[PDB]
């Protein structure tokens, strides 16, 4: 028998819902959730979604609590919907998908993922759940994820990190490597070969190479000539120009990290989901140079070299789309006399 | 087990809370509650109160459903709470007491009117439960209502009518006229004698008395020759001056009623509440004669008449002291040359 | 180029949506939608849904303008979303359905009814518009209504009254009797005989049979006998009886509306929705007789007495089943020595 | 004379309620006070609370800006309301109490705690407000603070700190240490003797001993060899384990204060409120470990070890009551072969 | 034409309000604007002002994003609207001024700066806008900034620093440095000479001289002999006094910034506004200190020492008027014997 005061109850006395009998008095003003505690209100849950209050609070309580993909991962592979579970998004503050199946009466399309309302939407399994694996197999459209092989399914192995209650990691007491599968129209779909973005906050930057660590410590010309860098335009792209008036470059969550430790400056963020690339208003504190719509990705800095160096450099410009997160991101060449001017994911 | 979706069912299975086992979904938005029927979401409840929409939603769910005393007749007995049941208020769209007695969690002081937090409050017993009859006997502050004599104890007679439902009636297939007992720290009162307003409608007033036909039938001047009432300003009083650009007088329902029927005004109720005096701004359609402060009582003509009758008219002005639903209700009364000029509820 | 201002624009000069261009200022507080008209804000429209306003304002600006059928019959044959056009549900001021084809880019699945996701959902096509035969003809799940005959498709005779922007009413300037055709899963079907409710209003009830007349005209017992229905219980379940506490009978709306005419009562309509039976919370305002759930249809006299005369009046108590508006309509049927007792559609 | 504009003139001008002459203009939209300032509307109040904005506004312009006890500490002595001040609940920005004595007409019971309702509740005095003694003195129920001695009345010392404005400290420049007196029915009260927990913050978390200095310096084995605390299970009471998937003990503020330093980690406060012991569902950012109720008290650590050195460690389980801040706190030890397995907050 | 989905377009793809083509699905509920992207809705942004949310949210989207006065300079100069952008004011999250020109629909009381409706009030005039400068010139109230001279108009060289996207700064890609201009009533007013505060922040403090960086390194007694300040209480005034329960003096941000590396304290803002003076009420952490209404100026030191040694020392209290950010600035100065004892920013 699901109930407000028992979701309620659930949150208060496990910190989440967890199937366990009881209610406690609840009160709904506007889109906060209050319980009583000892004659006073004490706030639960503030809703921040476009669903009802009670309603969001339902789904929010029901999140999954494992290490689960990122949501941008899963967008990227055109998840529509979850099998059983509710993957929330720490970063909307919301569900990260419309509906449910078998999670909450007011959102639910279905109990199962069985019914045939959900045959053409793509269901996201997970293999740690029982009897999951099995409904992918059965799943008209479907991704799926495990920690080990499934028999005769070809795995596609995903990034390191995974979301843990909204915080990115890789697992050390927990496993957050899947394998990845998805199905479109009964056939299982060949992933492609991809990159996976790392996921690092411009706050808590930490390199994770030889060379990211040197492009923290050495200096711009020093790093340039040891990697062997010239004609490149690293000043340009991954450093970035401050000295006009719009910023240039500056498209490397990691050269954005360089400059943040000497001055600060302002990233709106001003569509804030996740995403394999960001888009930020960027002004920059020290010198005023800013830029409206300024694109930025998070790859390890070997993979954007390699990536740079595999480029013809003998077209003033070209898209050059490059698979990453699974999505297929489009970059701007632009190349003059054989050395790159910028490069840079394209603004659709 | 006490739920909003519990209680959403059994409004929509039983058209009011009945106890019955069940759930439906519910979503709350802003101060309205839903329900889905086949995928569409139906309107259940909308918050009028001071309280949270989904406690609102349940004590009106657990409103009484039996014939109960009209709140302005509990107002002034000085109830505080209602045991074991909701009094709601259908004039203010809301609960008639602030708290409940084991009734609902989020509003309850006790589950039991035993319970010491109780001893001061006027706890309304509906003799009609099992067992309120004893509570009462046993409760320090109450009122009570009963069909029929309570052994020990001398009965105060009340008003014809009750609610039922909101509709304010005089019970022909069940019973509305009430004993009425009350206790003050322990002790029996004795109700004074009292006068009852007759709470009727406007627009559907009917006369209970052969003087209320003829007044409604007869023209003013045979009206006031009949019943002999020359000097007693019931032309002002009743009747009602409309000559000039202040409303005079029109203190009597019964007047308003007869003045409706042959040309309409508006009645601005501007503290819309349940009250032995009812305060209108009124403005007359025909005439444009107005009043901002226009105070309204229905009594039974004749009751009126015989208060009018017992005043001693030879002095300019004073207050005037009726028992009217059990309350002291005052009327300024003012005479010159030993008739009345005016008589009206005091405006205070 | 849809925008929330060309909306309001249709609507301030054209009173609707119709495809005009132009723009008017539009400011939205909570849910009320207001515009501009020399320097006040005049309010255009309240959002009642569940919807976002402006979404919900659209949508009510967009609603079909042509005689439709009333909800209550879509939702008798499964009808979940239309094709190019709103249904807009007047008794729950929202949308018929919750998804849109080809009508506002926030609520669209598709943007013509052969997309696939489509398929499954049982679109409402209207031959009244050029090409829709032909789209139902061509979609797997489907309900079509048109006005005269459809080549190689028998039809289904639909009631005499359709809804005009709110207004239920047989036409006499416009065809309101509509074929009806059906199809499931690429299968025309063949709808089952039925019955349809008249969809009246308690105010301005008209009789639409002579009997209906004689039923409004004579008292009781000559209708009873002129008609020799002694021993169906008329007098319980049409005429009602107002003797004791609990409401008794009252189920057919012409026995209110002739209650309605001596004397008042509330109907306290606690699931407000289109429904082939409505449940009403009903208060006897005369006698104080009241009903929590008083089930009621508006069926043809002459229709409820051919039913209840053709049923097996020997068992004590069993379900009767009969097709009404295209849905199964069941109804207890209480009997005793072979006369009925009640018989009232099934509170369930 | 009350008003909300003067409430607004007050904070404007002396930054909270001081009693001052004036008015200023004031708009109220959904939750929020604004006043004009130039031409322009400035935030003045956000309400966070369950009561009306205009109220809450009001009851925060009043609250107490003396150093005062903490609302945990109010809590465990059972304060209901408190005499003629308000005091403020920084950490859920709402009044620690429902209803007012003598602060503001809508809130206010009484407007002096003599009146009689306010017997059956437990009033806060301040004995450093002039006649406050005397009426704690004359209460059947209250907790009564002080800074020195009240004549036969025997004290209990309370905590060092107190909380002055939202910030929690132990005072220099004013003092914040009571004596605390209680009183049940007429008859003071014994309070016990008691620890007090000491009130840190994560990011802010200093040494209060050699203990704790030595914890905080040295490595887990030296502390534990130090102290002589093998057996005693502080690797996985205090230092925590985060090897598993569930995150293993940590329950001593000192003890997350430990780890914050190293690696960081999030912890969700979800009832989110002051008091002795705090629940936290805690996911560790370098391991992934977690655990959704995580129980953390801020004890001194010598009081730690104090408690746990004092328990028999010869029963497999058993509930240890410990008094702290005044209420009688439960953990759970756990032993095996006389040493401690876990020793933990018991949760309810 | 102007639409809520193409402001919603161009913020979604350019950041900003920028001229450009298109529409994007959007959902308003209650105060926030949301988009569509990718089945979830997304939030563009939350409205805080008092105006309609889709108001605000054009209006913000239409935000100056060059550098531009900060809003106490504008105040300061009686700005009541500007001409054909929105000053954003970052500190308050709305606009700076009430209405606009050539901006807005809902908001324009014009659309040119000529118009007669704008003659009473002083426009804001941008001279690196085209036909800016003559737009000045023809107003009959007005405050103009260029970046160079402009034939025959004296100018009043502006403060080093500017606000960029909310961020304030002394602009190196970017020219921040404006000459200023006023007229009131056809008539260009000399601007008087003025010393500009320095607009820094408590986290961020940077000095910006010997004398700040001496007052930061130095101890207390070392500086004040350093720049022979005996006599003149800065210990009172800029250094603070923290030994009793009021706190004393501490005026200058430059103080405050000294005491913050040392132990932390609280600041309410609690008028929430740009302004020259700042009042907080302050509560140190260490000491328990406390002020109500602590006002707060940032002076480069330079000036403080500059403008209190000036000062005529020999009477005990005088309003003392500075001329700052263009305001005049009142302080109050007391003395006793030939030396300061307070100089504070004169409470109004
Ligand atoms: C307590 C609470 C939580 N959330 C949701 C959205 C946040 O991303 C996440 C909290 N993240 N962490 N730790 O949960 C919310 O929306 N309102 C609330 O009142
Ligand atoms: C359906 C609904 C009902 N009420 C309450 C208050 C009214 O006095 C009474 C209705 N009166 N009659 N018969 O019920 C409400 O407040 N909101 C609602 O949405
Ligand atoms: C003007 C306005 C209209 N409606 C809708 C729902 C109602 O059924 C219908 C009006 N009925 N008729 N004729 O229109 C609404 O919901 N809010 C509004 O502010
Ligand atoms: C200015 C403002 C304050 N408060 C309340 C709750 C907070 O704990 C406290 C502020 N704490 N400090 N310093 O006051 C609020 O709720 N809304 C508001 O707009
Ligand atoms: C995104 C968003 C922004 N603002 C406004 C007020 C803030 O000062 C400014 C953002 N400052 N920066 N960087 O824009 C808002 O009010 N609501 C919103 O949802």
């Amino acid at each position: 028998a699901m109930s407000l005061e028992n979701v309620a109850f659930n949150v208060v006395n496990k910190g989440h819902f967890d199937g366990q009998q009881g209610e406690v008095p609840v009160s709904i003003i506007n889109n906060t959730v209050y319980t009583k505690v000892d004659g006073v209100d004490v706030e639960l849950f503030e809703n921040k979604t476009t669903l009802p209050v009670n309603v969001a609070f339902e789904l929010w309580a029901k999140r999954n609590i494992k290490p689960v993909p990122e949501v941008k991962i899963l967008n990227n592979l055109g998840v529509d919907i979850a099998a059983n579970t509710v993957i929330w998004d720490y970063k909307r503050d919301a569900p990260a998908h419309i509906s449910t199946i078998g999670v909450c009466s007011m959102t639910d399309i279905a109990k199962k993922p069985t019914e045939t309302i959900c045959a053409p939407l793509t269901v996201f399994f997970d293999g740690r759940v029982d009897g999951q694996v099995d409904l992918f197999r059965n799943a008209r459209n479907g991704v799926l994820i495990t920690e080990g092989s499934v028999k005769g399914l070809q795995p596609s192995v995903g990034p390191k990190q995974a979301s843990l209650n909204g915080v990115t990691l890789i697992g050390e007491a927990v496993k957050t490597q899947f394998n990845y599968y998805k199905k479109v129209d009964g056939v299982v779909q060949q992933l492609p070969e991809t990159y996976f973005t790392q996921s690092r906050n411009l706050q808590e930057f930490k390199p994770r190479s030889q060379m990211e660590i040197d492009f923290l410590e050495l200096a711009m010309d020093e790093f340039i000539e040891r990697y062997k860098l010239e004609g490149y335009a690293f000043e340009h792209i991954v450093y970035g120009d401050f000295s006009h008036s719009q910023l240039g470059g500056l498209h490397l969550l990691i050269g954005l990290a360089k400059r943040f430790k000497e001055s600060p400056f302002e990233l709106e963020d001003f569509i804030p989901m996740d995403s394999t690339v960001k888009n930020y208003f960027i002004t920059d504190a020290q010198t005023g140079s800013s830029k409206c719509v300024c694109s930025v990705i998070d790859l390890l800095l070997d993979d954007f070299v390699e990536i740079i160096k595999s480029q013809d450099l003998s077209v003033v410009s070209k898209v050059v789309k490059v698979t990453i997160d699974y999505t297929e991101i489009s970059f701007m060449l632009w190349c003059k006399d054989g050395h790159v001017e910028t490069f840079y994911p394209k603004l659709q």
